[PDB]
């Protein structure tokens, strides 16, 4: 599923991401835009052989099992394919684990490089939230 901007913001708000660990909703929408272009089916293979999955490009080295990242962990206790669902519940629940891990949203390279320090509230402007 390719989300609309406001559609995704409303879905993220319902799932408890607004101000989660202090990160306002716009941060999460901005991260999703640049990680996946709002596409739940996005996958990208990394140099180390791990793969990033879903709307928040959650990596198989640490967070989900895809059966082909040897020596990796599955800290969200899910198959990585669960992160590609049109239902973003699994991605959001795993993202809450990631953002609580100590490095905040810096775990998302696109957030650090393209959202951090910008007017992220622009990503939710105009939406009926």
């Amino acid at each position: 599923k390719v989300f609309g901007r406001c559609e995704l913001a409303a879905a993220m708000k319902r799932h408890g991401l607004d101000n989660y660990r202090g990160y306002s909703l716009g941060n999460w929408v901005c991260a999703a835009k640049f990680e996946s272009n709002f596409n739940t089916q996005a996958t990208n293979r990394n140099t180390d052989g791990s793969t990033d999955y879903g709307i928040l490009q959650i990596n198989s080295r640490w967070w989900c099992n895809d059966g082909r990242t040897p020596g990796s962990r599955n800290l969200c206790n899910i198959p990585c394919s669960a992160l590609l669902s049109s239902d973003i519940t699994a991605s959001v629940n795993c993202a809450k684990k990631i953002v609580s891990d100590g490095n905040g949203m810096n775990a998302w390279v696109a957030w650090r490089n393209r959202c951090k320090g910008t007017d992220v509230q622009a990503w939710i402007r105009g939406c009926r939230l």
